[PDB]
């Protein structure tokens, strides 16, 4: 996260590390005590999700291994469409004031609609540094008419653009695959962005989570 601050203690229960081994490799978000979604980019053979705290590596948080990952069949490693992915853990979550599920959207909120975005990703672009603390930037959504303006042919209908005019607060590389939630629903997960890493009027791009509600819900079900 490019000029972020560091997220309130409790405010952001729903988020999770996802490591290779003990490094971050992505960020995600809980969405049930066995669930997971975070980007389709981000899958590996397996990860060890580290949850429950804001500290990044934190040898008291719990760390569940996960195995099976559930792609959007139509992902695409060309052109980035449906970069959406569940993962299920290997064993269930207990949840606490440190982990809780995001709910998930009911509709999908407008341009101008101020939301928040997390992720222990590097603080600097094009030179890394990451942080220990879980970090936050304010964003708002924009339209897709005006972030066309920038991306043009590379933006897709369940793409969505958050950022703010004139600021290089923005996403960065570690921080895929996490949360962006505006009016306390889940509506990005962060997908790409202009690298280097926030530069005024790019904006962050994420996968349009309200576009997807009947994928996650049926990709989770438990029952018939
Ligand atoms: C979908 C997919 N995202 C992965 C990636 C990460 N970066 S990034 O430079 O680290 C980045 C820049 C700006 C905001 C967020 C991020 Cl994560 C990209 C930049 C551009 C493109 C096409 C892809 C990515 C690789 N694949
Ligand atoms: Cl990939
Ligand atoms: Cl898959």
């Amino acid at each position: 996260i490019i000029d972020g601050y560091k997220c309130k203690e409790g405010s952001h229960p729903w988020q999770v590390a996802l490591l290779k081994g003990n490094q971050l490799h992505c960020g995600g978000v809980l969405v049930d005590k066995y669930w997971v979604l975070t980007a389709a980019h981000c899958k590996m053979g397996q990860y060890q999700v580290q949850l429950g705290s804001d500290k990044i590596g934190d040898q008291s948080a719990q760390k569940i291994k996960a195995t099976k990952s559930f792609r959007h069949p139509g992902y695409s490693t060309k052109t980035h469409v449906n970069d959406i992915m569940l993962v299920r853990l290997d064993e269930p979550v207990k949840m606490s004031s440190k982990v809780e599920a995001v709910q998930l959207p009911e509709h999908c909120e407008p341009p101008g609609t101020s939301c928040t975005v997390s992720g222990w990703g590097t603080t600097t672009s094009p030179d890394v540094t990451f942080p220990s603390d879980l970090m936050c930037s304010d964003v708002k959504l924009i339209s897709s008419r005006e972030c066309k303006k920038v991306y043009k042919d590379l933006l897709g209908k369940t793409m969505l653009c958050a950022g703010i005019p004139d600021s290089k607060t923005n996403t960065c590389n570690g921080d895929s695959g996490g949360p962006l939630v505006c009016n306390d629903t889940l509506q990005g997960l962060v997908s790409w962005g202009t690298y280097p890493c926030g530069q005024p009027n790019d904006p962050g791009v994420y996968t349009q989570v309200c576009k997807y509600k009947r994928w996650v819900m049926e990709t989770m079900k438990t029952h018939r």
